[PDB]
């Protein structure tokens, strides 16, 4: 009857308890504007997260709007299947080749992240396949990286609660370890030698496994949904030189990384990544439509091309591959984030919002603060010398993230870190209304944990 | 640089021999209205495949395109996760449960067909390990079935093509016959009896693999990119005895029947199917934006519930799942169909169609006349005894799909079966030129041939 009891019977939520949601139902978010959304009662919320890291232009960008407009009237739906094609695939790949900070050869639209991340499962597999090495398959990934939710790109993530329950990973999908010193450094390790432990851990991964079976190493630059975990000084630069010693690809998961997140266009640029596969979503069309991109070099498109034609053709497409609607979004929104300089920009916002964290370092629940550009996060302990959560690891990120949507923010609980991923266009005082809120939400959470 | 040059520079395209595009170029389409579409020389075609068997309304509808701009002037993003929600996914849920034909629960969304049967492949999964039941986690598809492109539903899927390269399909992905009786069925084999073959069939495959680890068995209720084959009369429901006997989910995939296609809202209807499960997308928002949806029933959701109580949250979910502009534009499309009398329509439009088609029965190169509904395809063989090939398989279908373009059609070949699938609103006059279009590409391709006798 109510929009909320209509939810409650018809609708099973994403990474929602389905038997607390049938209790207490659901947060209607009605409409957006700038940085915020307002629910059904007309409370506004910051929306830290940019909804889910991603609307990098805010929630009201007419442009863009227009941008599906104008396309909707032309073309509202075309395919790229048997060599048709349309204008805004063409124009959106062009403009993606061009920007990529590295030499790239061809890009392949999806829909989503994981279905690119799971493209590139195949891609690589086909790859490997076309060159004469059929053993060449297994993927390397890492403890608490998130790369999707299919089968198979959910068995390249490294997140528990991912796989718990759903028989994952499957067989030649590895994982080594978080690069998170916080966490995993031994006692009075330095990050460069962390960094060193990381990369010997590796090799030897490599190796116990056979170097001829491993195809590709994946990573985000720095871990999103994992926790907002920059890594060591030193580790990419490591891991990359044991990369190339086994002919080992480099693919850099930049969906959340992508267009501006970490201080310059993508991660592989902050942390000196030269990926032989990028994969980009998110931010790519500020979410305002599904679209997601595949860059693949030289080597990779050549050996590609090779089978695709022995084989009569390549056999993969989504119906949406390059949809139109949503690749003239994604085209505008490339344009927009270049002409207002948002780069250059969101850097500056993003050391304002950590130098407002900063001021909590010595706040007793306050175990780490991290992050650059403008992706942070504050990660909250029950003891700072043991390290140790209060009751049970996620006790204090849930109440945390409860308590700043009471103050009229959106934030995530990852575990026990509460994350900061806000539009590329927010302003100065915002960033203080952020750490604000964020503030007050500590407090609350301090008062409950008690003496 | 040219837009052409631009293309064969910076894309890869999907189902393309990716060295004969950088020879050929693209076919670039610039606008559509209607059932029609134009490429960047200004030729006009119709679509008589309505894209990718998705267009239902046309391209040119323009609620739909104002559906997307009210829903992007007011909420243009947000997401379903952690209890979050909003109106479009909430009334397009509502909406496509009340319309089920048979009584289902609960609707999970996504963006595309083949991302849909990946996530049901881990429903299932999920479901009978909340069960207790950890062994029965095999799935059952048919040789020929189209489910998608994932690593998981290019599992599924049975056709060659999307698995040689691709070291497909995974293990617990297990494959049963086509039932395309004109192929298939022995000599002089009654349909009835090729059903009864086909039901023996899987019943043995699920003995000979252990009855206990069987979750589900997955079909398009008549398969499309496989040929658009019909099931011979009494498969689905000697198929479904077989299922509901070693308690085997039935998984219907509607993504191309789903919304009028084959002569009544859903194909489960048409074929006597009581699914379990259910995957719909394509005609589901006229593919003016990427939606897919999942329709789960009660038993299925409440395992399901059960478990992400005990685990603390359900672990999956899309970024673009039950997306506030591509489910407004879902649910706008929905209600024109009901209004317009679409699904009514479409049938009318289909014996047309059927009609026009069955003028060329005894030609010497049509094998075979099938579909039903608004879906049909024409098998062409160089002979009709033997049902062979002129020259290679392929070789008609190929030279009759570019005779049609060259007429102003837009048909896709299946080996040498040429598909049909208009948007549903085609009206009488262009049935009449679709078949028409179709008629000079098969003369063209008979005076090419020269069948002589
Ligand atoms: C969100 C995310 C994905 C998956 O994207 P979907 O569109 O939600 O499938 C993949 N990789 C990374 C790093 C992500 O953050
Ligand atoms: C087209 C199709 C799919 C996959 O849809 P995408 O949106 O292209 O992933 C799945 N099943 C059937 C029957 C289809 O026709």
């Amino acid at each position: 009857s109510s929009l909320p009891e209509k939810d409650i019977q018809y609708q099973l939520h994403p990474y929602t308890n389905a038997r607390l949601h049938q209790e207490l139902g659901p947060l209607i978010i009605e409409r957006g504007e700038g940085i915020y959304v307002y629910d059904d009662q007309g409370k506004g919320y910051i929306e830290a997260m940019a909804g889910l890291w991603s609307a990098a232009l805010g929630f009201s960008n007419q442009r863009l709007i227009k941008a599906a407009e104008q396309q909707f009237n032309t073309l509202p739906f075309y395919h790229l299947f048997s060599h048709k094609s349309h204008r805004p695939s063409i124009e959106l790949a062009e403009k993606l080749i061009e920007m990529a900070p590295v030499p790239m050869s061809k890009v392949f639209f999806t829909n989503s992240g994981s279905e690119a991340n799971d493209t590139v499962v195949k891609m690589v597999w086909y790859l490997n396949n076309a060159l004469g090495k059929p053993a060449k398959k297994k993927f390397i990934s890492r403890v608490n990286g998130y790369h999707g939710i299919t089968v198979a790109s959910a068995s390249l993530t490294g997140l528990p609660g991912n796989q718990r329950g759903f028989d994952l990973p499957l067989p030649g999908f590895l994982h080594v370890g978080c690069p998170h010193h916080y966490r995993f450094a031994l006692a009075g390790e330095s990050e460069e030698h962390f960094a060193d432990r990381l990369a010997v851990e590796l090799e030897q991964k490599i190796l116990a496994e056979g170097p001829e079976t491993i195809a590709a190493f994946i990573g985000e630059p720095l871990m999103g949904a994992g926790g907002v975990i920059v890594p060591p000084r030193t580790y990419w630069e490591k891991i990359q030189k044991v990369c190339r010693k086994y002919d080992i690809l480099v693919i850099a998961d930049e969906v959340i990384c992508g267009f501006g997140r970490t201080g310059q266009m993508f991660g592989s640029q902050t942390f000196g990544i030269q990926p032989d596969i990028m994969v980009l979503s998110k931010q790519l069309s500020s979410s305002y439509q599904p679209i997601a991109a595949i860059l693949i070099n030289a080597p990779v498109f050549e050996g590609i091309a090779d089978q695709s034609q022995a084989l009569g053709a390549l056999g993969h497409g989504f119906t949406g591959s390059g949809h139109p609607v949503a690749t003239a979004v994604a085209l505008e929104n490339l344009k927009i984030i270049e002409e207002e300089s948002l780069v250059e920009h969101a850097a500056q916002m993003g050391q304002l919002l950590r130098s407002g964290l900063q001021h909590f370092i010595d706040h007793p629940l306050v175990g780490e603060i991290r992050g650059c550009g403008l992706i942070a996060a504050v990660e909250l302990v029950g003891d700072r010398v043991s390290k140790a959560p209060y009751q049970a690891l996620g006790t204090l990120g849930r109440y945390m993230a409860g308590r700043a949507q009471e103050h009229g923010m959106i934030t995530r609980a990852m575990g026990d870190a509460v994350a900061f991923c806000p539009p590329l266009i927010v302003n100065e005082q915002e960033v203080g209304m952020i750490v604000e809120r964020f503030a007050r939400a500590l407090d609350d959470t301090t008062q409950w944990v008690g003496p």
